């Protein structure tokens, strides 16, 4: 079930019953999650910007007629906090580490709450959520995404999808230390079932043994 925008540039597809996979094009595609949930819904980073960003608030706020209440900026790049702004003027919470709301100040963006420590658990409702920061990466603040009740981890930009043999922008990445991080996420998580890569189509663990290969 994949539900698209006339355009094409915002897709949102099931992975089962309350959690959906969106994908927006900058054309460079970009996964995060949306999470239905009893008290409105969830969002695993924003879009490339307050266009796409208000439009993919739209689209799942009329299918599921309830309000988007938080998001989690998985680091401060474009593609996850793109859209602050137009988070903060519909009242939604950007849930962020301090590191990120700091790094998202420097690179010209509003401020995300800075909340998350190291290991956070927040409960909307009745869905789960697990935030972990494994240590520099894609970027110095990157954290992943955990659902202990679907085992469904988000490893956002720390994780490369199948098909993909470029580690992408480096400029602001920690390559030597990116390994140590993905086994940090290795170590924590012993029994994963799937995997959402930061671009690219859903995997399983076999995408964060993949990346290290890139890495070696
Ligand atoms: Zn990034």
């Amino acid at each position: 079930t994949v539900i698209k925008n006339e355009t094409g540039t915002i897709s949102i597809s099931q992975l089962n019953k309350n959690v959906w996979v969106h994908t927006e094009l900058g054309a460079v595609p970009s996964n995060g999650l949306v999470l239905n949930t009893s008290k409105g819904l969830v969002l695993v980073d924003s879009s490339w910007d307050d266009k796409l960003t208000k439009e993919l608030i739209e689209m799942v706020e009329k299918k599921f007629q309830k309000r988007v209440t938080d998001v989690i900026i998985t680091h401060a790049h474009a593609d996850c906090i793109g859209g602050i702004k137009t988070l903060k003027e519909r009242g939604i919470k950007a849930h962020s580490t301090a590191l990120t709301a700091e790094l998202a100040k420097k690179n010209g963006y509003e401020e995300p709450l800075g909340d998350l420590q190291t290991v956070t658990n927040l409960k909307f409702g009745n869905m789960k959520v697990e935030t972990f920061y494994p240590g520099k990466g894609h970027t110095e603040d990157n954290i992943v995404v955990w659902l202990p009740q679907y085992n469904i981890l988000v490893g956002g930009c720390l994780v490369k999808s199948t098909s993909a043999k470029d580690l992408g922008n480096v400029a602001d990445a920690y390559v030597n230390e990116w390994s140590t991080s993905i086994e940090n996420v290795l170590k924590r998580y012993r029994n994963i079932n799937a995997v959402v890569p930061g671009h690219g189509e859903v995997g399983d663990k076999g995408l964060l043994l993949h990346t290290l290969d890139l890495l070696k």
